[PDB]
């Protein structure tokens, strides 16, 4: 937890930042959020891919319509602020855009706007303590992820997570660290709050925006960086059984950075331990915030 | 707007209704609600199918594994509680179940509790003044339902609603008064807001529930006031054009009651007004209220 | 062929109704049309389903918005006039509204007028001069029909056959009389020019319109004699496997009539003709004729 | 209009250039058809990719079986006669290969042949006054495009138009320039007679023909001459919410040539303007008919 | 085991029922089988609807054209034969007909013939010792069942089990007694080996043979039984949460006779023990042994 | 045939390798196989992707999780000799794991294992004597293949083949030498015992394994190949028609090799010969036996 979260503009003390209970997005899930790392890098404090990240908080607000009042490069600095503010080096930052206060009925009236929190707190590793070290151990879902056309899948939006949630939990009362759900054809997606990566014969594998998969930002990196290291990526849907046969399986994600896939549904993958590949990019990206790995696309903004 | 809203057991001032802005279901969706009203009859202030409401409460809630602590009978006992103590004789309910501040993250911690909400006060007529009578305009929406076993249809949850809030603003944008969605097939699923009925050589259509649609409350009266009308219904998948060759088309809901359908996509359905149908089963519906016609299903709970 | 067309409201000698080559409809499948049978009967040359006809064809226009300026009365005088004008007392009508010479570019100019056309003459039956008698070979498809909210298949439209030609031309090329289609589920449709039937323990079964067939007034008929006959009716989503296993299976239409199905990909039905049940609503049908069927719905219209 | 219209081998003229109403085409749809543009340039009237236009004629009909009676040349030197008889420059041309009057019945009888057609006319921009330079307003359709494996999208036949004019008027009813369609999987397929491109991080886009989209030889033409620039292209599913995020997005086709959308169901696209990497191609494009840009492929045949 | 097998029409000993390795079903699964009970009663021992299941057996083979020498009376005669000569008054029986040693290749040479095979053998319950009387806990599963039209789910044959091999292995692992598939619409299909069935309101559900579900001979004896007892049925499509607000569940199937199903992925069942609507169809079933429940139907065949 | 087959171990005479008739993949599909040829090059006898081949016999039982106690190296080893035992140079070989005779009921019994069967003999070209010269007729089956998730397609198992047997007896039935299926999306998937090639202005394009087709050994070596050969590769998603217009096709598989497809469904395929490309691909690969073409990957394993 932290001191303060950044409010409509003002710096609110943490227990003050509070909403009505009638508040729309309380009952129609509408909101978008993000989730954005902040590291104590060999630079110092860093936002890693923030510009991307308040872009991707407009474009999904854009789809849905949400009147957003603050600016990208307003976004920024108000994130800036709220982490410098809470005296952190290293954090997790929340934005979340959602319909206030205005009355029920799915459909806001005419002119409403809409309200903006930004809180920073320090977050450990997603799935475990052991997670990036050693691997998780991953189930297939029984539960699928949203159809094309019917919510927006590339949006990072409040009500989209009910999936996430369902698919979450299950793996996690059978035992497993994570679920990775199909999409409605029966291909690979996504993990509940992960994209996820197959390795094959020294080639890279992740499926396409289309198979229902969030445009991950660190699946971007993961790419470019993999493009760096002269490591063949193919962005192409994915055969559910393909999971067993990959030399390599890994997540990824903001709150789970690079998580590497020892089993799936108990079949052990590879040797049982990160893969070769796994662990190249692994570094490759931790070490963006040493300085082994040169910073070529300007994914680290200063805090200060 | 009213003076209480009965808030965790508790008969909390309206304002003084809030959570911090960091409740989960702020983020993730993750609540379930329901629509109640309470009509000023022959016998008093009354709940329809009270019971009803709360028991789809707790099955939503239930298919999510969001814990609930209070009983069905505990929650019809609290909500005429708060009817009464915000001294009403008609108005429209909202009780709320959500997971609260339990930490980010779409998996609740083992052992969480879920904060519950239950608001009374008055609302008209969910699609207009002129609705009831006159009937509305609806557009079949370029926007699908969420698919079988994604996020569960037959659950009333706040994330479901991203998708009626792009189906229904649509239809307003375009000058319409509510959009009927189809689902993943291409079939009639159901509106916005709505269950969407049809009367075609005096029988009555709806669409399953398996055609992406809510278990509608008021379309189950429906059914079963049409029956005792001695009207055939038959509840199958629908097709799109089935909409432009019916005799009559209508919308059903708590919020919305019985709302005749003049038109869609501009093509008038019979004579662009009220059906005689749809009138018969409107007049049977608002007679439940004036003791013109027999509660033989007991539907009215005294508020008291 | 025959001696005159009815062609927008005058009675043109058949060499002399042409069109011209950029009309509407012979670029862009645009026209709706229908097929309707006159038979001789007891009370004299008859129209049978007359008024159901043209209601459909109104309807298919109505569908796709083609402007019409003949009301239904008036295209059943056009219908029997031109039935008498060729001096038929039995034959085949072919009414067909299509869009004509108004310019390129699929959407037609604001205020066009369709064109209208009833021709009559002497139609075979449509699958073979035994087919009634004897039964016919059938043969699934390897072309399914088209998918809902496509092109609705509700509609008797021009554009529509391009399917049928590619599924009836499968079948005859491959040895057999008809073609019988799947819709895009995998489930039996129709026939390429006729819907279809199976029986199965004294139960007759049919797929509904959501199954991408048309809604036959042959069929409707039938389902009514069915009825009439004591016969179970249900009208339900079917197998393509079920056509192996049902104990009768007979295709209906206009062209068509009743023919019963000996046998469906090589495999024989029952014991390879015309099934008892077939049998039974066949005579029922024909003997709306003779009168030995009393005409309770008011079927037959005369010609005069 | 003009003044001939090339007929079965003769240049007959404009006003003899009719069939009979009982052809087949105009109650089946059964005919495949072109459209090809001729224009003026720096080295007089040429007709774009004439060759590849009067293959896919030969293409289309092949799929469904057509006989074609004349070969490739044989077509283009008649193409080039129709616009030097009726004295033109610059114009749309419209070649139409057809099932005539050979009889009713979806199947037409062994041995049978087809009428083709030829006419040219002058034809402006096809979405309007304006279109090219500042770019129109785009609407996703409510209507999907055909299903793989019902009707050949990959064919240019009349029949596959009932969508396109479904498709096409939705969009002009509500105040759209022109409608783009979604496949039955919920994602682009093309315009109702366009095919879709998107610009997005200086790559450009567009679905692949399995998206139920017609291989565009301007949609060809442009890829090629994208390449030819240095733009990277990637034909892949493109997800309906993908226009809404794209930096530009714009139209293809012999009649729309390229026509920037600036905006998608009232959501601006970009700038609201015709983007710079639409700005490159369609300067490339329209370069072709100055010299500026080199036919490096031989896409232009001199009318002579 | 047993002592003997009837094996092409010769009682053999089990010792010597053999067949090559080289045996077509041992490398294509191509065989059709079947499941039957023999029950000791108040009447002796007794074939549960034996001729039901010899027919469904004949009915399979049919499908995949494997030729069937033997006539239903000789199959039955054979299955009474095997009984008796093993000296057992209860017991499980396994006709299986396959594809023997014709030759390498999925293509059996023409004019083959197919090896016949009846095992009878005492078998307990199917779910386990306790199943019949307090329930087990089922799972949805991950895999789905096969889609229409791929490899028919109305037979009953060897291959199809890859599928029932996952569904039900998967349920296993996890500590589950059995798995619920959902067909590829994400509907309810059935479980491994068993029908699904559900109780709502005092009604009776099940899935139809269209949402993948084998035609089980003891769901359609269920469905005829609780006519009988004045329950209504209604066979149709049901959605995966239906499962979690059923207020009973119960699986049904000759191994798996009527299994109460007390809990579904976790979530409890009504109270968690046999409901009264299974306990009532249960009761009526057995009784049928008894002759408590008079056999209206002629579904015991004395084995004498 | 020939005299003997490797049986767990030891070298049986060819007529005493049998199982009884109460085994496992007998009754459920259970088994997991390969095809391999060995053939006479300057080198002597050779195994054509020997390790390969055994390697996805390991992956085919991993995904069911049958237990194989033999190591890759073994299977080879044993394979080797059993070439050798028979006296043979040039052979066809049909590993075959199997779940033997462990008890009734799908779930085998926890701490089985499975017998593994290893023949090998003569085996002329898979579809005729003149099929690789002269290429052959298709058909596109009305059978659909497996969807995802449904049975993994990924897998050589006995139940998968139920499907093949189905699409290639059609095929043959109707006057045809193999049938081509689509998958349930309508998209060309794979033969009934190849996988799908197509050729088109020089590039050679095939279906991915998410298209339900089997990850072919040959059609990996084909790409590898035409790789060498600078021919362009695009591993996509094609549709049906796409075979209509197509420059070439042809199909490749262990069994048959690489046979070029002169016609599909009655429609000449370029020439009606073996095209061009898939000349120079063919007589690259029976180069390999020759030494004419390197053999770069290491795709010949001595059977000494
Ligand atoms: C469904 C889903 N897919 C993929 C991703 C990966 O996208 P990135 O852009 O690389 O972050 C996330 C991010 N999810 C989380 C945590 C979700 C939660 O709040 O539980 C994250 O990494 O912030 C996600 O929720
Ligand atoms: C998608 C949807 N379908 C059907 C219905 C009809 O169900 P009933 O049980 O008969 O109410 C509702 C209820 N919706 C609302 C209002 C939604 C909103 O809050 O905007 C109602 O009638 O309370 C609904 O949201
Ligand atoms: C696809 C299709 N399905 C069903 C039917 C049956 O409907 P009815 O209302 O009972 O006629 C027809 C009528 N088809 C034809 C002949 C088509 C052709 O002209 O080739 C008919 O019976 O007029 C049809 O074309
Ligand atoms: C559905 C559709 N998609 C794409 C295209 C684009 O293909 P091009 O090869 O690049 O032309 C067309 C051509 N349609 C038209 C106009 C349709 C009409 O006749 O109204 C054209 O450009 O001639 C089309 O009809
Ligand atoms: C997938 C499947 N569904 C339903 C049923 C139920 O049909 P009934 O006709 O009522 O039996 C069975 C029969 N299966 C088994 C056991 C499967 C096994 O061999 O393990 C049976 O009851 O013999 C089945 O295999
Ligand atoms: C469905 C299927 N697809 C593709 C292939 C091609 O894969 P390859 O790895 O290149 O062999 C095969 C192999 N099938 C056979 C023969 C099947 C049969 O036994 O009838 C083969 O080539 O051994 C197959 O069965």
């Amino acid at each position: 937890k932290a001191d303060y979260i950044w409010f409509n503009g003002e710096m609110v003390r943490w227990e003050d930042a509070k909403v009505h209970v009638m508040s729309h997005a309380l009952h129609y899930g509408t909101s978008v959020f993000e989730g954005i790392r902040c590291y104590d890098s060999h630079k110092g404090p860093v936002v890693f891919r923030h510009r991307e990240h308040m872009q991707r908080l407009h474009d999904s607000a854009k789809i849905y319509r949400f009147p957003v009042s603050q600016s990208i490069d307003e976004l920024m600095e108000a994130c800036r602020d709220v982490i410098r503010k809470n005296n952190l080096t290293s954090a997790y930052i929340r934005p979340l855009i959602f319909v206030g206060d205005v009355g029920m009925g799915v459909n806001p009236p005419a002119g409403y706007s809409t309200d903006v929190i930004i809180a920073a707190f320090p977050w450990g590793a997603y799935l475990g303590a052991e997670a990036l070290e050693q691997g998780i151990d991953a189930m297939v879902s029984s539960w699928n992820r949203a159809a094309p056309n019917t919510i927006p899948t590339a949006a990072k939006a409040g009500g989209n997570y009910l999936s996430s949630l369902l698919v979450g939990s299950e793996a996690r009362r059978h035992g497993y660290q994570e679920g990775i759900a199909l999409d409605v054809n029966g291909y690979i997606s996504e993990g509940a709050g992960e994209n996820l990566f197959e390795v094959k014969d020294g080639v890279l594998f992740t499926p396409p925006f289309t198979s229902s998969a969030l445009p991950g930002i660190t699946r971007d990196a993961i790419i470019k960086l993999a493009k760096e290291l002269g490591i063949e990526v193919r962005e192409q849907v994915l055969s559910r059984e393909s999971l067993y046969l990959a030399d390599e399986v890994f997540m990824s994600g903001t709150a789970a950075e690079i998580t590497p896939v020892r089993s799936v549904d108990g079949i052990q993958v590879g040797e049982g331990r990160c893969g070769p590949v796994t662990k190249r990019i692994q570094q490759a990206f931790f070490g963006l915030f040493t300085g082994e790995t040169e910073d070529k696309w300007g994914w680290l903004d200063q805090v200060n």
